């Protein structure tokens, strides 16, 4: 029996990953396309939530540094005037032994005790004289950080902080994945910096960035998806994939329409997508993969920003004196991600856990506090009591003063947070995904494609745009296969509006 | 007697050995030191060769800092030549 439609590329999930497909086979204007989404309001994990109390929050809260011109290029079209962006600069720091240390933590020892210092650089000369001769290369994560930081700073900031993100020992992961994520420190940077007591933040692809003036990052997608034709979307309800026939091609939607496609690009977890397939092979081969799940805490507080908060943006906490790993100064991104001053809300409770001395309505202004928490089957997190200890966790960081008026809470828990970069995740994904593209599915994002070093909204958003490119003209997936290529460069080649739109254009003025 | 000897620098008064105690400079020069201990540090890690001159040597195990900053003018002062015909 025939499909009740057929399209030549499918694109399943209306993420950032699957947008970036739905753009260029927009562009193109090729082949037929379709979109599906198993959500009414497309963005995915770079949605927004807004709590009863007027405060929104990103999954995490999320940041738009771009290494693609063409990225830009659609984020300009969705939201082209100019008062809907905000640019700000990436004020960053780590938190530890009672101090602020600017980020990256490995560039800025002098903030540290002096103790501490010592051990640091002792550290980090012994590296540097085993890596003046070293010819191998590091096998684990943590053989990696011994080698670029030295004991010192691996045992104060690095392992400690690692697992309290990743949920897993440094010992157990890769480490080809980590080539713009952390900071190799160079001796005679980092000995400058102590002797002159300077500070050393401009390192990064963060250092400068923008956000959305209204929606927070989900905003950017829904705007995004209104440039595309609505006929070619379906998003709700009725555009969840739940069967996936990848031997007759065809793919089943959750009211019963059936799909059929030639080539399919597929953004959901690629552990899901076995399921779907009914393949017992891809089963037990997803299953090698790990994942965390992540908790995001969201706290309104009331009162104008205060002094020893300031400008900062996001923030990195390795002790174990609270169970988050980052904190984001949220309400600092924009001033429409918390209620405007006039708006009267009363108290929940103080930041010390006690009753307010007030529960009666009263006025701002206000801030806003985003948290996060991993969670694995190696390091499980209470869900009755989370939302408590990072409250205290907040007070226990001098983030927030014991009486300080906590006026709104936010918590949730994603399933699948990060893909963890383990040593078994090349040896799992390596057989997956040819044998995914076999069948002519490209499986890409996040979870699609499992890389967390090309994971991130404008990175996921191209692997996209570059299946797409590679169905259709033969692209190579530059992005895919070689995350240091394309995270060292400018990558200005691809553009929203490319030749073959231009000549088009003139053959029908001519 | 305890030695008390000290190296005139910058308007300072160095503890001698002066490469010892780069701490009392001037923080610019201190820079300018610890750098070429740095890079002579990590070429020392690799040598399988012996100094010919003085002023190899000086470079070797002290680096361009000091060198240029006290040993190089100092030597030639006490010894009326250069490092480099040492
Ligand atoms: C905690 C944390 C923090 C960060 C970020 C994420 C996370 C979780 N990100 C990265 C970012 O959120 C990510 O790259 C994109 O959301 C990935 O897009 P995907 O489409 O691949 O996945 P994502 O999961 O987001 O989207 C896929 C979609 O597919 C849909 N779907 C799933 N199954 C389906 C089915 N069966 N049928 C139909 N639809 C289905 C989902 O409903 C959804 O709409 C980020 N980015 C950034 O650049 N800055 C940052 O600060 C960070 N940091
Ligand atoms: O001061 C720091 C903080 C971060 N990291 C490393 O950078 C990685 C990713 O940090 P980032 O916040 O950029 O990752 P995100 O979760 O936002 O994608 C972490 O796993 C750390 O190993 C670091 O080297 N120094
Ligand atoms: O702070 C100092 C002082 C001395 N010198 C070196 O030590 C050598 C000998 O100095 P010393 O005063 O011991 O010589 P003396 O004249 O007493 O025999 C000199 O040539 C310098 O090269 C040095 O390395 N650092």
């Amino acid at each position: 029996t025939h499909p009740d439609i057929s399209v030549d590329v499918l694109v399943i999930g209306a993420g950032p990953t699957g947008l970036g497909a739905a753009k260029r086979l927009n562009q193109i204007d090729g082949p037929s396309w379709m979109i599906v989404d198993s959500n009414e309001t497309p963005g995915g994990l770079a949605s927004t939530d807004v709590t009863p109390e007027g405060f929104l929050y990103d999954v995490g809260g999320h940041v738009i540094f771009s290494h693609y011109k063409y990225f830009d290029d659609c984020l300009d079209e969705a939201l082209p005037k100019e008062d809907d962006w905000y640019t700000h600069q990436r004020i960053s720091y780590v938190r530890c032994q009672g101090q602020w240390v600017p980020y990256p933590f490995q560039n800025n020892i002098s903030m540290l005790p002096k103790e501490e210092q010592v051990k640091c650089i002792d550290g980090m000369i012994d590296a540097a004289l085993e890596a003046r001769v070293a010819n191998t290369k590091p096998k684990t994560f943590d053989e990696w950080i011994v080698r670029m930081m030295g004991t010192g700073i691996a045992d104060l900031f690095m392992r400690p902080y690692n697992f309290k993100v990743w949920a897993v020992p440094t010992t157990k992961m890769q480490c080809a994945w980590l080539g713009e994520k952390v900071a190799a420190p160079n001796l005679k940077a980092v000995t400058t910096n102590v002797i002159l007591g300077k500070t050393a933040g401009n390192w990064g692809p963060n250092a400068t960035f923008r956000f959305p003036a209204r929606g927070g990052t989900g905003g950017i997608w829904i705007a995004v998806a209104n440039t595309l034709p609505k006929e070619k979307t379906r998003f709700g309800e009725k555009g969840k994939v739940t069967k996936v026939n990848a031997n007759n091609k065809t793919v089943t939607l959750q009211d019963g329409t059936t799909i059929g496609y030639k080539k399919l690009v597929s953004t959901m977890a690629v552990d899901f997508l076995a399921e779907a397939m009914n393949d017992q092979e891809l089963v037990g081969l997803t299953k090698q993969l790990f994942y965390s799940s992540t908790h995001v805490i969201g706290v309104g507080v009331r009162g104008s920003r205060p002094e020893r908060i300031g400008d900062k943006c996001w923030l990195y906490f390795p002790e174990d004196n609270c169970p988050f790993y980052r904190a984001t100064i949220f309400s600092n991104y924009s001033p429409y991600n918390q209620p405007e001053a006039s708006k009267k809300l009363p108290t929940m409770q103080l930041a010390d856990g006690s009753r307010p001395q007030s529960t009666e309505a009263k006025e701002g202004p206000y801030w806003s506090i985003m948290l996060e928490v991993s969670e694995s089957s190696m390091k499980p997190v209470n869900q009755e009591t989370i939302l408590a200890d990072c409250i205290q966790g907040l007070v226990n960081t001098e983030m927030l003063k014991p009486t300080d008026e906590i006026v709104s809470t936010y918590h949730r828990r994603f399933d699948h947070g990060y893909p963890t970069p383990t040593l078994e995740r090349e040896g799992a994904l390596t057989q997956i995904l040819p044998k995914l593209q076999d069948k002519d599915i490209w499986s890409r994002g996040r979870f699609g494609s499992w890389r967390y070093e090309v994971g991130n909204q404008d990175h996921s958003f191209m692997l996209g745009v570059e299946a797409v490119d590679n169905i259709v003209n033969g692209a190579v997936e530059l992005t895919l296969n070689y995350p240091d290529f394309v995270n060292g460069r400018q990558n200005t080649e691809r553009r929203l509006v490319d030749g073959a739109q231009v000549f088009a254009k003139s053959k029908a003025q001519l």
